């Protein structure tokens, strides 16, 4: 059975994702940001809609609650070609292979962006209440083997420098949401390294009230939110049960950690040397090369531009 | 490896179904048979206020034009997110204590009130019909159903509409309960049409202008596929963008591997008990993954229950 | 506190450690291969007698228990400037900072590798007891925060090519020791992988006689030799405590893959793009720093040459 | 938390240790004193063939000129690792379930027969004094000494030499009685010494051609590190290598922190029990890092026992 490398170029948006996975014919195929869908296809300029919504309820012009629905129902837009993508692609998937490979899928975003890491950044904006987040949380797909999640570090100055000139159709700069988004990234990348040491959330959750990362810079710490809690200050267990489901789907994630500090040529041979550590799968039939191909092909056609 | 039997009584509101299952059980001993009930407390408190309340409310000033269709549908979204959260959750702790089927007593009975095609694509396909959810959101609901685990037992009710319409008015929206009718006749048509070997995809051309677990293979056009020929989902080829087709392809897959049963609610609350028990013969259980699976699937469903279902 | 930054090259002898530490001033401290304790200090050509002795077992001129000896004695002198080094840093190391660093601390292999990869490779040469093996695991330093670990990438024909032109002083070209060592590392990444995953040793230990990798591509399989169970077949505690120790100290080390497939060039900013997802740590003094680099050059000019 | 008393009995073999420790377990309840004994079965049989005979074989053919030092070296250093094993594997294991010292009845108390410090630091010593191992080896040994846990209490023996020849012979390797014998003696001062703030760097130049926790600062001749003064750790400008150096700043903080008793054995197997008795008085407890960790300390405890001594 051929062999398969999954890549998810992921983390904050404005580093360079795109720059780096365009510069790069049938061994290595890519799926591109689904602008199209965000735009036309799901609804009409999705991304502006969300950032027109932050700005209203920065300018009181609307309430929190009216800013949190906006948000939600913005949010099952953005995820929907990821959420579609992952579901006919999962089937296909079969164990891992071990330490080429017959094709390399290189993704824009994986699911945990729209589901996990958004969501959670507009919580922190007040735009979202922490209820939602873990309802996309608990939608998290199965992790798959083989999850490779390449997050991206650069230094805020840089970030915004290279923010502003790359703005999207509809986006605002916003200063306050990028260092939401760029704050949850850091906790993803200290949560997955915190599961897979042995963290584990239930014994370590008093110390948010008193080797690996403590519980205080992973994702847990976001959720400590008193819409969660009862009257005595415990979690609700289905609050709970949800954030057992983070840890669970977060762990078994393979991160790579890009430096985007550097010329586009730097960080695509840079992303390209990052692939030897990463973890490859079987699939399922001889067959399923081809079809994930034209997948992918199809997406991008339709989706990407 | 101690077996299970997974029931998921569902089908639209107002039939019996609540009752029905408390008098299920009542039936059995004290723990070979735990029951998951509706979550009403995450819906009026814990994940939001009032969140039916705020539903009908929304449906009813669309209705009189004091909203928008898009602003309808931004509320409808989010409060299904709510909905169904509890179901979603539970489906993913319980997931991994599943193991393979066995056969048609078990050592653990667990009846939950619904399952996530519920508020995954159920009332959300019938929101779509009252105009107040745009077709694209309720296939994003569908394309984020969790994999079907093995054992998934679905029980869907049957009454006249006069009989349902009686029982429902103690608002009363009749449009609503004849589209959640609807969409649940459409259901179970899916299943069936999926198991007699249908492909949405070959029949598809088709389309233009219940039995789940018997009868012939039904028309394309009485199934859930026909609800999603809607215009924004048409490329200008007149065919189904990639996205949305896959979105069907995913409800195809969720759908066929399910065992649903359809129970005549037109009877006493014990009439329906012991149909429903009757029912339970044919139904398929699973092996569990550990010896300790059991408990915790106890604890699991009584903890449940404790917070949510009152 | 200052922060630190510690990364040990390991992997395979033979691939181009040596040349990609080497290509790269007080910010960044290398403490090389201790060569000179090897061959004179702690006692006289230890290579040379390793190899030696492994090509006279081969040739039938001493048996499997005079190599065992000669090989366990051996692999004190070749791991003593680790141990002693891990031992007098092991204090000054605090918790992790987090997602520059005051310093850059570069090692040439870690204290694993003299402890457990080469014991456990010469072992498979039928070289050593599986009991010696344990019993070094038994001794691994407690794995201490920011552990990053850098494990290489090379194609076994171009490994051979590449070792063949390097070879060290009293070094035999030895293409089963060769493949024993590739496959211990490759098993290595395999383990800490596992355990990042969730694996319990105990639990699929079942499997080796029926999303993490099999427990049949794992360290783990090389312990079901016949010498360390009972007559019943079941592992005796002494073993399996040993086992437990593997699986802690493996656990919570940070393994990154460098691709030594390229130029000499290529491998160092390889390795440089690598840094960015390593763990950093504070120090627990004021004036770690400064002592950290004098035990650095005091070790490298004393027995790097 | 519930409190943990740790006691490690050692010091050179022959002088009754053994009984000692078994006669004091009798006399506590069942389960609050666990001893682990002497892991003779993985010396004998488990870890290689007769440990303990080759070790003895090997000097033997060494004085006899049948063997050269090397030859030796590689025998005791490998042999020596062996022996250790047992007590560095249920070091590791029970590192984790110690806390912080509390103060000098507890819910348990672990007698130990021996610490792991006479396999890697005391018989290896011994052994190069026997020219059968080399200094080098010894000070690797020295660096692989895992870190003291806080209430590490060691108890060696005094004993006349004379009643030590009478009760070890029933080989008796004379020699090798008084290296074992000086080697325990410059311990206990080694242990003193630094307590009472010396500093070997400082004194270091002191050299040239016991009590444990009382007394005044032992002269550093009269410590253990006078034995490596060797040439062979020796640079050409007279001072230790730093890599050796720094071997020697380990075994300080190894023995620094470390609670040194002397029993006397020169009376009867009761006399000595009871001394023993009097002796846990004076000796550091430590809390344990959870609830389960005393159960778990127990069973590791037997398990050993069962498995290995005897
Ligand atoms: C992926 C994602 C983005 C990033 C898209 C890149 O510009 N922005 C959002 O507001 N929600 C999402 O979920
Ligand atoms: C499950 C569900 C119901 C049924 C709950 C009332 O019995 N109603 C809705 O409007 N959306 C849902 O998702
Ligand atoms: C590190 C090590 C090497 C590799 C040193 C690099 O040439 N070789 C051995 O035989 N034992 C060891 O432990
Ligand atoms: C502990 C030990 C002993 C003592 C065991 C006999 O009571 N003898 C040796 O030769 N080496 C050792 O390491």
């Amino acid at each position: 059975m051929p062999t398969l490398l999954r890549v998810y170029i992921d983390g904050p948006h404005g580093m360079g994702k795109t720059t780096t996975t365009q510069l790069l014919r049938d061994d290595i195929v890519y799926v591109p940001e689904p602008m199209t869908y965000w735009r036309v296809l799901g609804a009409s300029e999705t991304i502006a809609n969300i950032y027109t919504t932050q700005h209203r309820l920065d300018q009181g012009e609307i309430s929190a609650g009216d800013a949190a629905v906006v948000m939600t129902s913005a949010q099952i837009t953005m995820g929907m070609p990821y959420a579609v993508t992952d579901a006919v692609l999962a089937p296909h998937i079969g164990g891992e292979a071990g330490s080429p490979p017959a094709l390399t899928l290189i993704f824009d975003r994986h699911p945990i962006a729209a589901l996990l890491c958004y969501p959670a950044a507009r919580y922190l904006m007040g735009s979202m209440t922490p209820q939602a987040v873990l309802a996309f949380v608990a939608l998290i797909p199965p992790t798959l083997p083989g999850t490779n999640i390449v997050l991206g570090a650069l230094p805020e100055d840089r970030h915004i420098d290279r923010l502003a000139k790359r703005q999207r159709p509809g986006e605002r700069l916003d200063l306050a949401m990028l260092a939401a988004i760029r704050r949850v990234y850091g906790l993803l990348a200290n949560t997955v390294r915190y599961l897979q040491c042995g963290g584990s959330w239930r014994e370590d959750w008093g110390q948010l009230s008193g080797p690996r990362p403590h519980i205080g810079d992973t994702l847990f710490t976001l959720f400590r939110a008193p819409e969660l809690l009862a009257p005595n200050g415990d979690l609700y267990n289905v609050f709970a049960w949800a954030l057992d489901v983070l840890a669970k789907r977060l762990r078994s994630m393979h991160v790579f950690i890009l430096d985007y500090d550097q010329s586009p040529a730097g960080c695509r041979d840079a992303l390209l040397q990052l692939t030897s550590g990463m973890v490859q799968t079987h699939v399922t039939t001889p067959g399923s090369i081809p079809t994930i191909c034209d997948l992918a092909r199809t997406f991008a056609r339709e989706m990407g531009e």
